């Protein structure tokens, strides 16, 4: 028993971490069979990223200009593209360390596990959500930029996430590793407002759930309501509206606890409009919604990976 | 800038990881150069459990008894012997893949990460501290024995916990690596109570000094206190006491805030005594205690590893 916020491990993404230079700029990059994928705004100064003219800084740049470091190991740059906000920098050496891979763009509400790192070195591991509003919350100090999120499936990985940016406000923006952003945003350094950081409702159902199956059913109460008046009380506490796609994908946790998806939609509005009067929540005070449905079934199963 | 509970990077771990059986009996082992590391009840069945003699057990187990599997790799055993409570297993073969690597016996309050795995298969990384009862509050399934917590510094792995056994209470405890418990727990099937778990006080005060750095300042008030007198309180609420060797691990923090350890610990008393009234600190409802001074500043500062 217990229950922790629990990261992917994560070697099979550390032996593709190298360092890309260019100039005076050190980021990090994904060295993957013999491209390495990196932000763009490698290619930038500081002063560039005020107002950079992405095509135009490309321009003055060849393949001998981006110095690419695996440890000691130094990779020729034989060939480089733009695509979107990435850059693919083709090497003369595959990696030796590329696992089974997938590039995937995830949905708000996912989560992930984010390796930090800097100067192509890892620093450490943690999971974050996606918020609705397509920031994550994030832990990333400067040079740490092309730092990857991935998910494993047994022995591939997922990769999902490159980080690009802090905005002003704190918080984190990046690409999927086809070089689009996730939400509006643009790697540019200018005033770029996020949306409401909604809660996630459907993952803090899943947390219920993992809750009760770990013995903490204080909160589990007598009501029932539906769908339609818990989503009236939801969108009030700028919570997501649940639909009839999350009651499915929480039917496995509603079978193996014996407690209806309803009904625990009925305990969470009495939380909402109660609060929490100083009790906590495996070992929480506030209403966590960084888990999954699918996070709390691998976690209370055991599931393991390559 | 943000904060994160940040586990560290497990490749180095995950190339260590073995499958031991017994028997029935398959839990986790711990392969560095030619020796393979478990927890001895791998020798009992779930009956021997609640009253094993241990020596006993191990008379009628020969080299042959132990079957040693690295991914599908197949390792000889040609030696054992039982130190305290590991078995430690005699292979033919020298990891190829074994660290940089120490074996530390941690102080309680002291934080590491567990690299949670099953049938000697990776399952999830987290970060947890050792609590001042000598308990860790996990995150453990049946199968996870012998799983792992540990440290890195640069290119070492300090190897400071194996995992056990879960009381009845839902916490989990277990030994260092030369086989010695942490606390006064036995590897028997028996009911053993913990101690009060108190708050890592020291912990609490790095955490709020991360706070500042990240711009969480709402909690800094207009007062000062002594240690006897801030002592007094903390004791009251179960928390650890403040000793002038804590001062001491919080100078750095202090001399980069411009706040004396002093002023944050009365923040800290009119915390304690009036409450977080419906704010949070660092996206937290509770006082959090499992982030050392030294975690604060590897984080904040981007220390990375080999």
């Amino acid at each position: 028993s217990g229950f922790r916020k629990m990261a992917f491990p994560s070697g099979k993404v550390e032996g593709c971490m190298v360092q890309v230079t260019c100039g005076t700029t050190t980021l990090n990059g994904l060295w993957l069979d013999d491209v390495v994928y990196c932000p763009r705004h490698v290619i930038c100064t500081s002063e560039d990223m005020l107002n950079p003219n992405y095509e135009d800084l490309l321009i003055r740049k060849s393949n001998h200009n981006f110095l690419v470091q695996a440890g000691n190991v130094q990779l020729r740059v034989i060939g480089h593209s733009m695509q979107n906000c990435v850059l693919k920098l083709k090497v003369d050496t595959a990696n030796p360390k590329t696992p089974k891979y997938k590039f995937v763009r995830i949905q708000p509400g996912q989560t992930f596990s984010v390796l930090a790192c800097y100067n192509g070195s890892p620093s450490g591991v943690y999971q974050c959500a996606m918020r609705p509003n397509f920031t994550i919350k994030g832990s990333f100090l400067n040079g740490s930029c092309g730092s990857v999120g991935f998910n494993i499936d047994y022995d591939c990985v997922s990769f999902c996430y490159m980080h690009h940016m802090e905005l002003p406000t704190g918080v984190h923006a990046g690409t999927d590793l086809e070089g689009n952003f996730y939400g509006p945003f643009v790697d540019r350094q200018t005033a770029q407002a996020a949306g409401t950081d909604t809660t996630i409702t459907v993952n803090v159902l899943a947390w219920l759930y993992a809750a009760v199956i770990n013995g903490d059913r204080w909160f589990l109460n007598r009501f029932t309501t539906t769908l339609n008046d818990f989503n009236l009380v939801a969108m009030k506490y700028n919570y997501e509206p649940l639909t009839q796609d999350h009651v499915d994908i929480l039917g496995p946790l509603s079978a193996q606890t014996g407690i209806a998806v309803l009904d625990m939609c009925a305990s969470l509005k009495e939380l909402l409009q109660n609060g929490m009067n100083g009790r906590t929540i495996l070992g929480s005070a506030l209403l966590e919604d960084e888990f999954t449905p699918f996070d709390v079934v691998r976690q209370c199963s055991g599931v393991t990976f390559q």
